[PDB]
């Protein structure tokens, strides 16, 4: 039947080799396109067309979402999440007041050697003190001198790697959207869009910008079933034949 | 006589080999377009042209509809479309609460080892139970606690599957437009324009956005006739002369 | 002297061959242009040109219009008009209620098999009734069923064929606009730019949208005149002079 | 000194042969741009630039007026008009009633076949009548059937010829533009721009649109003077010293 | 320290072989641009990069002017501006009214022939009158009819010569900006970014438009130091330490 | 025949689905109005008119009432009331 289609889709992928299966109900595009390779073999007095070469049906795809999730990068990488790992991260400490004797005392856990930072942007690499007291110099700071200390601290979350040679696996993806009645203005069926073998492309780009709200984006390639050599299957059932 | 158009055309595909009918009366756009190769000879004292070399007259189509129809893909890929085939798919249940014996009763008709979902993105894969009844570990939940399950179940409806070593047929298309006379404002005549051997061309693209309403478009490259060698026929018949 | 132009002009073609004259009063827009290839000799010491070697003297010309005329695209095929001529085209008809003895009666000249379409989009291609009634299969319709039939029908008229190895004749080209007086505000001459020989372009495109009037174009080619050597005459004739 | 430049030049140009002098006080652009080739000649260890080697100076003038002109055309083309020349061109008159006796008379003076046209689009080429009466014939039109005449007539004007082997010679171009005084607001000094030997290009193009006023633009190489090896000359006059 | 720029800077340019110094406080834009050349060495297995092969250093700069000043001109063209030059420019005069006795009387100093332009744009070149009294053909004028006269006057001023075969000498370019304090929005410091030895390019652009301020434009290449092998010198001398 | 009018309209709302008839008899205002999409073809030596283009014929109506009738916020929103419901 000729349907109206006005929406996005849900998108479900899951990894072959484990069964893994992430899903996202909050795209913002879901997208597939084919490319083929032509050219026409011509010959004769007049020279006319005689024959057209076909090859190289390629297909891809494009999921862009509205939320941020880790599991999509670790996807791309190939990768898997470490749950409750220990890391080293960094932490700043604004507003040391500099005492009558020229002592600093820091309210953190550092790891590292912590630098101090005055109010004309001069630094001193102090190394970490056990009571957690900094003698600064008189050259550097003086009574009621407002300061700056940037150390490492330790902190525990979830972690993913990024290697240089560890690349992508194979994946299994759906689309499902639903299709309206251009008569009756009521939901006529449900598409569904599968694809059965596909690659993730191992480029994205992550661009980080005040006030805009960050909209992750995926890309794979779609590759012919080992088996029945399909590239993919559009399935329209309907919501009255189930 | 010179008339005003201002409409778009109603397009007829059909088959050739079996005959089977397609039509859209729904139409965007409908477009057609003619190319060919130049060359000039020169010589002689002046380098001054001689002869203008012309060859490989080149045509082709384009149409734009407003509706969706998996007869479209059907067309561009060559293949037939399957009715009331069982198809496995994907779904989503929401808010499972687990009980006081960390009991999770499901309601569907699972046939893949369920997924659960808890309310920190946490996955956890187990076999289909006979009951539809999963035993959830503590550490996973323990009492008032929302969980998701994504599972497999079965559907029927249409189908078409796209194979990367099956290409298209060949077709036959016709436009058709009205045309206005500016004198009287009445319509004057019908304009056909027909070609007799084409061939669809294998690119297109299927962008779903939220928010907007997917306008499908397939392309066509057409052919000379086989006997006639003919490529197209514009043909105006007036409304008096019929 | 110096002139105001703020107009299109008025164009007319005439075939050399018979001398089968076009014009067309409700131009768009008439455009030429020439191109020329240059080219630096150097030398000596200090590597300055010594000399320009200039050839390639090449013109172009493009006219737009606002109405339609098959007759341009005949110029550009170089082929002919065959007026009443028969033609075999589509047509449809909606509405077809399917009686109680599951018959239905068509309204029109049915040339090949009929096609029916029923409420959810499904064929069914019955060949041509004598009387005009078909029997239609239960599994298809029932008591008060609209039908959709499609079936192909004779019409008379103009025939034009694009062929895939037929090109164009020589033309002449002239058009025609006037010039305004600065000082006093009214006409003061008109402007014949001639064009001798010329040659029309197989480049062409026909766009049909919704919503959009269309305006077709044609490109042609100028060419050295046979003894003259001419391109082009740009005249100024004025009106109190003739 | 520091001045303010807001106008555009009044433009003077001198052929060289024969002292032929054109000025334009109504231009608006007048713009001149130099270029210049430039490499680095590298070596040793540590790849550094150890010299720059610079040559291949170019000069290219460009003038935009804001009425029509033929010396332009005639300058471009390197060309002459000739005043008070015959020529041939076309004519055209609507509204010629068909009498009883099928008698058409024309009121111009035709020099060639005068081809009529009825209000179907139908073109009929008769020969020139001495009298000026035409048979209509009566399966072209009838009892007041308005018609419609295209045919030759004479004419006397200017006439400038384009030939495909005739190219442009020398010119000497100048610039004249004021500068005023960012302090005293008044006009401070006249900008003089003076090139010596320039030669017309030959690429130009000519658009005419409806509701648009023609602006036609003419472009020069700038090129060094036989003796003195100048390409320009820029010249600050003041008002008080002259 | 993290200070905040908002404004342009003052730009001076010194001559290196007699120190002549000019300077601009009235600019728009004054930017330099650094560019290098990188390269990949990989090898092994795996295809990892073993080495990064870094070179060609260069660094670009461009200033933008408000105002006029042909000192600018001569430093791309490494001319000297030769003052007090007696010049041949031209000159135009406006309703010559042509006497009973045919005689028209130039108001002028002409040096070469005069050229009169009539009502309707023809010429007619005269030699120079002793008295300044030409006699007009009856066939151009009769009476209260006025006419133009272009000729060729004298003036004296400065004057800037382009050659082809003269380039651009060494140069040291400074700007100044001043820094504003984020926390005090008081002035902080003044940057004085230094280029020792730059070389001008000899790329400009000149083009007057009606109604269009112009705003030249320069651009320089810094080279590196002879001995200390500079290229640019960021000073940010601050404004209570000096 | 040239007649006046000087008065409102009842009106008579009825839906196509089921038939469910609404009916206002103390209206204030009835009111409907049409608009339409127009564009003029130009071209020759003049630029002189040469067709007008009228597309897209569009009508809309409004109603104002003197007094509440729930039925108007149901007719709007496309849903039904259920009678005798237990709120908080």
């Amino acid at each position: 039947m000729k349907t109206v289609i006005q929406d996005t889709a849900d998108v479900y992928f899951k990894r072959k080799s484990d069964g893994k299966l992430v899903f996202t109900a909050e795209a913002q595009t879901a997208s597939f396109s084919q490319a083929i390779s032509e050219e026409k073999l011509r010959g004769g007095i007049g020279n006319k067309p005689l024959y057209i070469l076909k090859s190289e049906k390629e297909i891809n795809l494009t999921v862009k979402n509205a939320f941020f999730d880790l599991e999509w990068l670790a996807m791309t990488q190939g990768e898997t999440i470490q749950e409750e790992t220990k890391v080293k991260v960094f932490d700043r400490e604004h507003g040391l007041i500099v005492d009558d004797t020229n002592k600093v005392t820091l309210k953190g856990k550092p790891v590292s050697d912590v630098t101090f930072y005055n109010k004309k942007g001069l630094t001193y690499k102090i190394a970490v003190s056990t009571d957690g007291t900094y003698t600064i110099p008189t050259a550097f700071a003086a009574a009621k001198d407002k300061l700056t200390a940037v150390y490492q601290i330790e902190k525990v979350g979830r972690r993913l790697a990024i290697k240089a040679s560890k690349f992508s696996e194979r994946y299994e993806v759906e689309y499902r959207t639903i299709a309206y009645n251009p008569d009756t203005e009521e939901v006529y069926s449900d598409i569904y869009i599968q694809f059965p073998n596909v690659s993730p492309s191992g480029e994205f780009e992550m661009s980080l910008e005040n006030g805009n709200a960050l909209a992750p984006e995926i890309k794979f390639e779609a590759l012919a079933d080992t088996d029945t050599d399909e590239m993919a299957v559009v399935i329209e059932a309907s919501r009255d034949e189930n």
